[PDB]
């Protein structure tokens, strides 16, 4: 079957930091989880505690004419069990950001009971494991001294071609999933 993928990037007033707590129902949403089936995030540079602390420092200090991130969501197979789902869904976050070590938060939601679904926010920095501070991590990169400069920017997710590419890449995933679940 078909599993439908869409993507968006927020900059009007988009809230990396609300857009966190909203998809994993954390903070003001703490109590109104049961939308909630599972939630990971991956790649987070050490000065990060918790995921959120990376979203309140993009917010914090990445320029305003800067992207935030990458918003992509995609429907998930109702035959599947959850944990299928939650391998799913781990496995092709890690497909989008695993190259270039993107710090990324996930969620699947139970849309009614029909429509699950899953909300992945992808940061276009480039973790390159080395250490930068939070106020220093959005900094413009300094390709001559990386450790005195910002986190690098990554273009793999500007691409024209991208979006369909990685509607491809979804269905190759959801349909390898499927087959060897039985169905
Ligand atoms: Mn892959
Ligand atoms: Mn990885
Ligand atoms: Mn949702």
């Amino acid at each position: 079957a078909i599993y439908h993928l869409t993507a968006k990037t927020g900059s009007g007033g988009q809230s990396a930091r609300a857009k966190a707590d909203y998809i994993q129902r954390e903070g003001k949403y703490a109590r109104d989880m049961d939308e909630v089936l599972h939630a990971e995030s991956g790649h987070m540079p050490e000065f990060v505690e918790r995921p959120a602390d990376y979203w309140d420092a993009a917010d914090l200090y990445e320029r305003a004419n800067g992207r935030l991130f990458k918003e992509v969501e995609f429907a998930l197979p109702v035959e599947l069990t959850l944990d299928q789902q939650k391998a799913l869904a781990s496995e092709f976050a890690q497909h989008l950001t695993g190259a270039e070590r993107l710090p990324y938060t996930l969620a699947i939601h139970a849309g009614g009971g029909e429509n699950p679904h899953c909300h992945l926010m992808i940061s276009e920095r480039i973790n390159d494991g080395i250490e930068r501070p939070a106020a220093q991590w959005f900094k413009r990169y300094n390709g001559k001294t990386p450790e005195k400069g910002g986190a690098q920017k990554t273009e793999a997710l500007k691409p024209k071609a991208w979006l369909e590419q990685t509607r491809e890449a979804w269905a190759d995933h959801a349909n390898r999933a499927l087959e060897r679940a039985g169905h």
